[PDB]
């Protein structure tokens, strides 16, 4: 809060030199880099200026605050006691930066455009007065959608669904959280050598077999939480586009959320987390393809249990209810 800092504050030379672009959205850009031998993901969002960026207006600082707040609150659950989870992406730091875009990041941007292609404008039009928010996250891996063909088996699917359900339950209990946009691009996966992952829900600790993967939830655009009756949420009550998509169950979920909440987005309706978990379970059964099919009895029972989850879970009121009551987790 000593005013904006230069890019070099967050990205000193060596850290800048090691940046590779890994993601993007209308919001801006995501780079992976290394510092102290450890990968991090850097999300860079232009704020406060008059230029369209990627077709949209820039957010003001007041408008970017919700993202910052929610990202921090969910990250801090990894250090709490009664409601503890590491299943949200870890937030290392947030800065407000001022300057034109670093040439080294443009070099990385270009490399990505040449190899993967981009929907974004080349971010080379910013002036030396431009402000940005730079969010530094732990590196969370690769999204479930990109891993459509890369997972081992439905046992891995069960671990992912259990991890997601537990994380959402913990956040429900602590923060009256709803993610509200948990499509399969927002579930990150990375290898872990831990066999069991740990969480605590309202003071009761348990474990989840990892199947070698750690899940991290990202992207709080539409998310809602509260502390001491102060609610932070994205008011989409007047959005048209959001409720008119087609071609994927994802777009039904927006409509189903609006039905559940009567188009009142400030309220708490943890059923929305159940809807997203159902959409994810649907992806696991219908769009994911696994290296090893369920060819044995124990594996076959896992398949049947995930199908039973799919068919029953919409009769639960929250992620907390699913976690605590559903047979899949017993
Ligand atoms: O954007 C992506 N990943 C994201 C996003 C946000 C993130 N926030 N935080 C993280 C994060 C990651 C790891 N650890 C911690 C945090 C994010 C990762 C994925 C990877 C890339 N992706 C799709 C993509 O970038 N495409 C590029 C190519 N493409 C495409 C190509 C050309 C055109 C085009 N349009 C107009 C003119 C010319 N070409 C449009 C789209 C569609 C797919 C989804």
């Amino acid at each position: 809060q000593k005013g904006p800092v230069p890019f070099s504050h967050c990205l000193p030379t060596e850290k800048l030199q090691r940046c590779e672009k890994i993601g993007e959205g209308v919001f801006g850009e995501v780079f992976q880099t290394i510092a102290d031998h450890t990968p991090v993901a850097i999300k860079i969002i232009a704020i406060e200026g008059p230029d369209l960026v990627n077709g949209s207006h820039q957010k003001t600082f007041e408008e970017i605050l919700p993202e910052i707040i929610i990202s921090k609150e969910l990250s801090l659950l990894s250090g709490e006691v009664c409601n503890r989870t590491e299943g949200f992406i870890g937030l290392n730091s947030v800065h407000c930066v001022q300057g034109s875009y670093p040439p080294l990041l443009l070099k990385a941007w270009d490399h990505y455009n040449s190899t993967k292609g981009s929907a974004n404008d080349r971010p080379d039009f910013f002036k030396d007065d431009q402000l940005f928010i730079v969010l530094e996250f732990e590196f969370g891996g690769i999204d479930l959608e990109q891993m459509r063909t890369k997972l081992s088996s439905l046992a891995t699917a069960k671990s992912i669904l259990h991890q997601l359900t537990a994380s959402l339950a913990v956040a429900e209990a602590s923060l009256r959280f709803e993610h509200r946009d948990l499509h399969w691009g927002n579930v990150l996966l990375k290898k872990t050598s831990l066999k069991k992952l740990h969480y605590t829900l309202n003071g009761k600790s348990s474990t989840i077999p990892s199947c070698g993967l750690q899940v991290s939830i990202i992207d709080y655009t539409l998310s809602r939480l509260e502390r001491d009756g102060i609610v932070v949420f994205c008011d989409v009550s007047m959005d048209e586009d959001l409720f008119t998509g087609d071609g994927d169950y994802q777009f039904d979920i927006y409509r189903l959320m609006k039905k559940e909440n009567n188009n009142r987005w400030g309220e708490y309706h943890p059923y929305s987390n159940v809807l997203w978990l159902h959409y994810l379970t649907d992806k696991m059964l219908k769009q994911m393809t696994f290296k090893t099919k369920c060819n044995t009895p124990a594996m076959k029972q896992i398949k049947r249990k995930i199908q039973e989850f799919h068919r029953t879970m919409l009769n639960f009121s929250s992620a907390t209810d699913l976690l605590c009551q559903h047979s899949l987790f017993k």
